[PDB]
DNA sequence: TGAAGAGAAACCAGAGTATACCAGTTACTTCTGTAACTCAATTTTCGGGTCCTAGTACACTGATGG
């Protein structure tokens, strides 16, 4: 069944997870969007033929699209935008209020827990997961260990 | 021919007299409870947040000294 907001922005209606995964794998069935492969002049011609086949255009038009839509750090930042200006001001104020300016232990902790296993390939390739496996991001609320854990409920999230 | 009282025109306090409040009580009403459905207004209460100031842990930094 379709997941839809039961509450405006807090909660969905009860829906079967298997049905939802099947809807998704049905709408992406054999479209090449669920690959789980790593990202890889002769290929240019095949790509242009594919674009001509999928967009009903000419090989010349496909090559033109491939050329024009091409992709289009350095800490210096000038000629700012709104949020870029806010970031510049924040950076300058931090440069004068802080003396060591390195990632706090909680920042590195949250990051190194989040990005602990990303792109980690299976050693066996027999425990490789199938294309389309519906990872659920549960988060289990810690019990009330400290008294203040009633106010702001700490949780640990698991990618089931 | 004064003497011991006789009369006479003043003050002066006080005892009824006059007020002056100041309670002292008889009917004669409302207002309870319970019941009920109704609806809106208002209160209470109640679990949980909410913000805020103040420490606190903890990994790292930055010398420091022997």
């Amino acid at each position: 069944n379709f997941p839809e907001y039961e509450l405006p922005e807090l909660n969905t209606r009860a829906f079967h997870v298997g049905a939802f995964g099947e809807l998704w794998r049905g709408r992406l069935r054999g479209a090449g969007d669920l690959s789980l492969r790593e990202p890889p002049a002769a290929d240019s011609d095949r790509e242009d033929a594919a674009v001509a086949r999928d967009l009903d255009c000419s090989l010349e038009a496909a090559a033109e699209l491939r050329a024009v839509c091409g992709l289009d750090e350095v800490i210096p930042e000038n000629t700012d935008l709104v949020t870029l200006g806010v970031r510049k001001r924040f950076l300058e104020h931090r440069e004068e209020t802080i003396t060591i300016d390195r990632a706090c232990r909680q920042e590195t902790f949250v990051y190194e827990m989040e990005s602990h296993a990303i792109g980690k390939k299976p050693e066996n390739s027999a425990d490789m997961i199938e294309e389309g496996e519906l990872i659920l991001s549960v988060n289990i609320l810690y019990p009330v260990i400290f008294h203040k854990h009633k106010e702001h409920k700490p949780y640990q999230t698991m990618l089931v």
